[PDB]
């Protein structure tokens, strides 16, 4: 068909690689995945074209609720008609639901249209003006974020009713077109030969080689013998392995790393020992070899696509069977794992509790684990990891032993799940029932983890997997999280070791929403234009001077093919927001290195809502920012669910390609350095430069204003002090540091965390004084937030611990090692009383107290 052809040509430039390079790469676990992912994301689309309205909205729209909402008050509220110019406003409550404000919108509707009307309040849905977001269901409005926001902000709600017909029309018009364990020998291979080495030539190549099963070694690792310098090297030898071809587990990965002696490290590759049908491997293997920056046995299992300049190693897998040789069905592991021992005294049962509620083991403790197996699923099922972890993995009869009790492990919470995901623990069946356990994660808490599940993809070693499966059925079934999986996939195209992969989901997930992809290729389209825009300002920039510069700028994008490339298209930083009219005279660029572009928007229909702001920023990684303001949501969350609403500013950052992103603007802010300069002829001038935000704050909040203010100023203080003390976000100063007119405070560029002391700053103990020098009702008023935020994170430590170790795999440089993990163990004081911790924490708050005074006595 003429419509397939377009669409295989339209995936290809949104996800950017040619659908044309998967075939070409004749590789049939590549083929099977295709069809299987597309057969699966098509059923998907299928179900998706026959929901009822209100399912529909679900999906297209998912609910934006309060956290303390999730598992009275006076207000005024605007509702229109859709395709009406003229509006009601009206008085309703906080407390009142949706259904009420619609019957209420309908009674004036048929008075002013003087008609007895048909039309009940539940054929409607309300729209907020100017925004891809809908309020819904029984719930109270104020539990809707976008009401509770406006109520907090003092800005009347603005809504739309939208008919039941109007909804349908917006679903159809968006549709897809029409015997191993007899192999008693050792395991071995023969290193045969090395291809295109680039080596000092005094120097002697050596292979080293290990068996590994996730982070654990199977066995001693084997070194090959000193081969003389050259870019051919052969060895044609015998590598021996201490572990049987029967005791092989599934998820064996053969690591190499190739290096050169008088250490020299050249290169390092991976393989699976058996593929993705379960099948042994055997025979001769070219692998193409990645760059060393010895062993790495969470590297990609995958060869390294640039064949014409990588080395290679060739290898020779021996044919251990006259047959094709599979891994056990679970049925016969099941059937081997079935029989066993189970016994202990009353003394030992307190050593065993005291171990499984405690981490790592002493030997004899290990071994009291796995002879208590039994008990652990019984009595104690949410240490599965730990016995996990004391299994013998290299043994094939413990392993039956201990999948015999994992097949009928009761499901775990999701936290327990989180942490079964880390790469310490590889085997499929672990893997599957980590995700079985991850099936209850609501829309909401997925969202909140989809950076980590992608992460977790790049240790996958199939393509066809439980997380992907997982992953793009949820993304097909709620838009949101369609966009945000889009996103995070596309965003990391230009990383060889993932773009095969990630390639495949996108390609997949298209398959599955066509209208989306549309969607998202008119967003490409837009960031396509900015960069090019970007490059432009950059250029220009380094010859004339900023007016002339911002006046081509705005030339430029005065052109039609700008125009309407950057209009009308949804926000990558949130679905939900349109950006609609692009208001070329407020578009600028930042004087910092990279020139970012400043790109405001504005919106008829939304009014004041519709005027927006992007940040386009090219030359910089944005991808440890996004996970700083993504852990600052994450504590905001976990606060507001304890009832402690900080007012924090989590705004907008998303990575959407090399070195590329958006920012969201927080309108009505000003960077502390902007506030301190001090200005002369201007409303904060002050006698003393302690007095200069006061005075900005004073001037942005006359009269019985102010008090709110300096309350917002107090709170988002306390939060941002804990959340930059948790993370260890260093190298803060006055231009990094922003006040919103309303007083909140809050972070920007967080290009340093994890330590690479607490914080408080006399400018800002001043504002909470309310300008006083002494006022220690108001200053331990600001303590109390920070240990109350402080010690409901240290309640979620294991949430933190296990979304960071998950993100290891990120390849951020700041978060490589367990040394960059430390600092969030000693931050969070795990290992202490809350009564020790809060002890520490109170130290620290003291010490940056004396720290703050040596400005204070100045
Ligand atoms: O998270 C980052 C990373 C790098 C730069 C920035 C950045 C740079 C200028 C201005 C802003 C603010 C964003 C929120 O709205 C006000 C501007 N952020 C933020």
């Amino acid at each position: 068909d003429r419509v397939k052809k377009l669409i295989n040509s339209q995936i290809s430039l949104l996800i950017g690689k040619g659908l044309h390079e998967f075939d070409s790469l004749r590789d049939p676990e590549v083929n099977d995945f295709r069809t299987k992912m597309r057969q699966f994301c098509e059923e998907a689309a299928a179900h998706r074209q026959q929901l009822g309205w209100v399912e529909w909205l679900q999906y297209s729209f998912p609910l934006q609720l309060e956290p303390s909402a999730r598992g009275n008050r006076a207000l005024l509220v605007n509702v229109k008609f859709e395709g009406s110019e003229e509006s009601f406003t009206f008085q309703v409550s906080t407390k009142d639901m949706p259904l009420a404000l619609m019957a209420c919108a309908l009674r004036k509707k048929a008075t002013v249209f003087r008609q007895p009307l048909v039309e009940q309040p539940e054929e409607y849905a309300l729209q907020v003006n100017g925004r891809h977001e809908y309020l819904y269901g029984n719930y109270p409005l104020c539990h809707f974020q976008y009401i509770c926001s406006c109520l907090h902000s003092g800005l009347t709600p603005h809504l739309t009713m939208v008919h039941s017909s109007s909804i349908l029309a917006m679903r159809d018009e968006q549709s897809n077109p029409a015997s191993l364990w007899s192999l008693e020998q050792p395991f071995s291979i023969e290193l045969i030969e090395g291809r295109k080495v680039n080596a000092d030539e005094r120097m002697k190549l050596v292979v080293q080689a290990g068996l590994f099963h996730g982070n654990e070694m199977l066995c001693k690792t084997v070194s090959s013998s000193e081969v003389n310098v050259c870019s051919e090297p052969v060895w044609k030898q015998r590598l021996e392995f201490d572990i049987s071809v029967c005791d092989l587990p599934r998820m064996a990965r053969l690591c190499f790393a190739l290096y050169a002696v008088v250490d020299c490290p050249i290169a390092w590759a991976n393989l699976m020992l058996f593929d993705y049908k379960d099948q042994l491997k055997t025979g001769e293997r070219c692998l193409y070899m990645w760059p060393s920056v010895l062993l790495n046995p969470a590297g990609t299992v995958r060869g390294n696509p640039n064949t014409e300049s990588a080395a290679a190693l060739v290898i020779y897998l021996p044919e251990v069977a006259p047959h094709p040789v599979y891994f056990p069905a679970l049925e016969k592991i099941l059937e081997l794992g079935r029989h066993g021992e189970r016994r202990i005294t009353e003394e030992e049962q307190l050593q065993l509790r005291e171990i499984l509620e405690r981490g790592e083991l002493y030997e004899h403790e290990k071994d009291l684990v796995w002879k208590m197996r039994h008990e652990v699923q019984e009595h104690f099922p949410e240490a599965l990891a730990r016995l996990l972890l004391v299994t013998k993995w290299n043994k094939h009869e413990d392993v039956a032993q201990m999948l015999y009790l994992l097949c009928s492990w009761p499901e775990l919470p999701v936290l327990s799940a989180l942490e079964l995901l880390d790469f310490s623990f590889p085997d499929c069946y672990v893997g599957s029932f980590a995700i079985k356990s991850l099936r209850k994660l609501t829309d909401d808490e997925l969202f909140q983890y989809l950076l980590q599940l992608v992460q977790v993809l790049k240790y996958e070693s199939y393509l066809d997997c439980e997380l992907t499966k997982f992953l793009l059925g949820r993304a097909l079934a709620n838009r949101k999280i369609g966009h945000f999986l889009f996103w995070h996939l596309r965003s990391e195209m230009h990383v060889p070791s993932v773009a095969l992969r990630f390639g495949l989901i996108m390609e997949a997930y298209c398959r599955g929403s066509t209208h989306h992809m549309k969607v998202l290729m008119k967003q490409g389209e837009a960031l396509s234009k900015l960069k090019a825009l970007n490059d432009f300002v950059k250029v220009s920039s380094q010859k004339t001077t900023k007016p002339q510069t911002k006046e081509m700028m705005h030339m430029c994008m005065r052109q039609e093919t700008y125009m309407e490339a950057l209009s009308h298209l949804q926000s990558p930083l949130d679905p939900s927001t349109l950006l609609e009219e692009v208001c070329v005279e407020q578009c600028t660029f930042m004087d910092s290195k990279m020139k970012p572009l400043w790109i405001m928007y504005s919106s008829e229909e939304a009014g004041s809502a519709g005027n927006v702001g992007i940040i386009f920023k090219n030359g910089d990684d944005l991808r440890q920012d996004m996970l700083t303001l993504q852990m600052i949501q994450l504590m905001d969350v976990l606060w507001k669910q304890e009832g402690l609403d900080l007012r924090m500013t989590p705004y907008g950052c998303l990575p959407t390609g090399d070195r590329t992103g958006l920012i969201e603007v927080v309108l009505h802010s000003d960077t502390i350095a902007n506030i301190q300069l001090n200005k002369s002829n201007m409303a904060a001038t002050a006698a003393f430069n302690k007095d200069a935000l006061l005075n900005w704050l004073k001037s942005k909040n006359p009269g019985e204003a102010l008090d709110r203010a300096i309350e917002e100023f107090t709170l988002s203080c306390a939060g941002y002090c804990v959340a930059t003390y948790v993370l260890g976000i260093g190298d803060r100063h006055s231009d990094n540091i922003m006040i919103r007119e309303s007083g909140q405070l809050f972070h920007i560029d967080f290009g340093h965390f994890l330590g690479n002391p607490f914080i408080l700053t006399y400018d800002f103990v001043h504002v909470i004084q309310q300008g006083k020098t002494n006022n220690s009702e108001k200053f331990e008023r600001f303590r109390g937030y920070c240990e109350r935020a402080y010690t409901i994170l240290r309640r979620h430590g294991l949430l933190f611990l296990h979304l960071f170790a998950l993100m290891r795999a990120a390849g951020l440089p700041e978060l490589s090692c367990s040394k960059d993990i430390q600092y969030l163990k000693d931050s969070l004081a795990l290992g202490k009383t809350e009564e020790e911790a809060l002890k520490h924490f109170r130290v620290k708050f003291n010490e940056a107290l004396r720290e703050s005074w040596k400005t204070k006595v100045n």
